[PDB]
């Protein structure tokens, strides 16, 4: 079956990760294959990331780790299938 | 440009490995888009699957790196663009 994997991606700000088209559909293929996703960065920052993935039908079996920080520059997107 | 990633993925042992096309075809994804490869495992392990790596990974920058251990279930591969 399915490879394990962990996969450590570093994303921008949130403003400027919607401008990097690549970026959205890599880190959605991400997310569609995984089954825990953990952000870590500014509070606010993760709360963006986290609600958009879910906006957009991310599904309620996907948990969500968020790892706020403190004068952290960017977001760490770590998404895993177990 | 690209993402700055980390992706590790659990292996089994590389005679095994070899007859699951979709994980074979999933690691030289991963090689093509990498600069740095770690392979941790049994010494003997770890070295046929970097060789198969070199001769069929298609890339001459990539930089491989050894990490021998005990373990003898699998191997574990850490692909990195940094």
């Amino acid at each position: 079956k399915d490879t394990p994997f962990m996969v450590q991606v570093k994303l921008p700000n949130y403003k400027d990760y919607l401008l990097d088209n690549k970026q959205v559909v890599l880190t959605f293929k991400l997310v569609h294959h995984s089954k825990k996703i953990t952000l870590i960065g500014d509070a606010n920052k993760i709360l963006q990331y986290k609600n958009y993935f879910q906006a957009n039908g991310a599904r309620s079996d996907i948990d969500f780790y968020l790892q706020p920080t403190l004068n952290q520059k960017g977001v760490v997107m770590i998404a895993s299938n177990y």
